[PDB]
């Protein structure tokens, strides 16, 4: 066993789902499970109403035959419609046979999946990140990309957790949960909006570390131990996530898996805070990586 | 603003992936029409110090191999050995088989591994194949079969997964079989030679981030391919040729900024750092997305 790679969920299961959404002159990316196709509600939307639009008053003048939803190019029937929140919820005349097993999640701030980004309800490419501590996400979409979903896969259940909406000001994204609820402080209007201040999540970066000696890499051990409180005083100079007793506990497999204490990893962690990596590298990198999850850390090596 | 190395959508080759065992070996098979495809290994235990793999081969039937596509088992009919894989014959042509070709890449090259275990995909992720013609995985045990492709509107197989070199760097085959490098499937002590930094895929990427808007490392210098390999090879980046500057031909033209305008930019970098910037929200030169990549993402 070696290597440790930025991996993302096969993507297959999500593929058979993505469908294209059309009211007037806008296109983007619908999910279509079972016979309900799940999109941006902003589809609805002209360039002035966006403008400071009001979802209930501009949907109330749509019908059914406003929307036109293809997959390839076969038009699936509008036969129903509604929204939530900020999605709209289609009701078309097909089921789609290539619905997998799902749930929806609203996942939390450090916790990462899988994205992929599509284009005319065509998948285009996967990619894994993680949900930034601000509710953005640092990912990559092009115009035309919104309604592209964000997903975890436990076997052969998949966890919808995200869909595309925006780009902010600082080239971030900012998205929805399955239930159209956004992640953050953010809304489906052309306003003034910006990016709260981030942080490095600090779990994941323990995580990597951990990551880092399952695959021989022990440069950066020392034999000092610290308080959590002690780590946090440092960690936290350094624009890192407070480190709670709760994250500790979630480390107990990886400090069991290496022997190397969660508070002894979290000591070698001040000292490359302090110290830096002059100019060495950690499992390849030059810099400490934030978008490995414990739990990713534990399924790709083991 | 916001770029990633992407994989490509692997639901083509999920479809194509099964389990191959032999005895107490398991490994992944690659099933297309009628035909599975695995390393040849799957027959061998301690044979792997001098295997002679048509004479092990020799002793197996049929009845030997199980193939299990799902829940499913498909009766091999048939088997063969072609270089250093196995060729199955089963009784039914896989009916998820995608358009496809077996293509040789070239170092330097990227491609999307989907890693599998028990005939199961776990991950996809991008990768190179690095000019030492080993690749950079993360593969554990079981992952043998495990393949790499790209998608063209049409499935390009160009991997597959057989061994872990001692630096944990990883080695494989064609679709026909044949190694990449000089590595064989048998226990020696063959060792990657060392690596250098894929130039053409550096300058790539900084092509990237001029589309992009990121530019500041620009100058209004220009360098001669001597001269600027003079200096990438100091900081064992591969020598640039003039295919490669071709290559780059539609970045430049794209751009508006010629290859030896780019090159003399890179040796700045090399030579003086970045002093504090970053490239694409990167501290350091990215190597492993390719000329074409750009393209692709960029459109
Ligand atoms: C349907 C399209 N939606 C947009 O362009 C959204 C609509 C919107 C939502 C919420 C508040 C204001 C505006 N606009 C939007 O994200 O505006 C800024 C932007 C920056 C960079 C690239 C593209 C766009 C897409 O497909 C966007 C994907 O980039
Ligand atoms: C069936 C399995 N194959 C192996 O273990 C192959 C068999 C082999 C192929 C070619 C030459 C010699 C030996 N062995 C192999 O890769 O040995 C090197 C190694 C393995 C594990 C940890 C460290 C070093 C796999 O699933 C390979 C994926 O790890």
């Amino acid at each position: 066993a070696s290597g440790f790679r930025k991996m993302a969920f096969p993507s297959g299961k999500v593929e058979g789902c993505m469908v294209q959404v059309t009211c007037g002159t806008t296109t983007l990316n619908g999910l279509w499970l079972d016979d309900t196709v799940y999109c941006p509600r902003h589809v609805i939307c002209t360039a002035e109403d966006m403008l400071n639009p009001n979802y209930e008053d501009l949907l109330i003048r749509k019908s059914n035959h406003s929307f036109l939803v293809q997959a390839g190019n076969v038009q699936l029937r509008v036969i129903g419609h509604s929204m939530q929140n900020c999605l709209l919820r289609l009701k078309v005349d097909t089921s789609n046979p290539k619905t997998p097993k799902y749930k929806f999640v609203r996942i939390q701030p450090g916790q990462t999946f899988s994205v992929l980004a599509c284009y005319n309800g065509s998948p285009s490419g996967v990619y894994q990140c993680a949900m930034r501590p601000n509710h953005t996400i640092k990912g990559s979409f092009l115009n035309g990309s919104c309604g592209s979903v964000g997903f975890n896969i436990d076997y052969d259940c998949v966890s919808f957790c995200y869909m595309h909406h925006m780009e902010l000001p600082t080239g971030v994204h900012a998205g929805t949960d399955l239930e159209g609820k956004f992640y953050g402080p953010f809304v489906d209007r052309q306003t003034a909006q910006a990016a709260g201040t981030d942080t490095t999540i600090t779990l994941n970066v323990l995580a990597w570390l951990y990551a880092a000696v399952i695959n021989g890499d022990r440069w950066f051990l020392n034999r000092f131990t610290t308080t959590l409180n002690d780590f946090n005083l440092v960690a936290m100079k350094y624009n890192y996530e407070p480190l709670t007793q709760d994250h500790v506990d979630i480390l107990g497999p990886l400090s069991a898996q290496t022997g190397i204490a969660v508070l002894d990893m979290c000591a070698a962690l001040k000292e490359l805070l302090q110290n830096g990596m002059n100019g060495r590298t950690i499992l390849g990198s030059t810099i400490l990586e934030d978008e490995f999850t414990p739990f990713d850390v534990v399924r790709q090596c083991s």
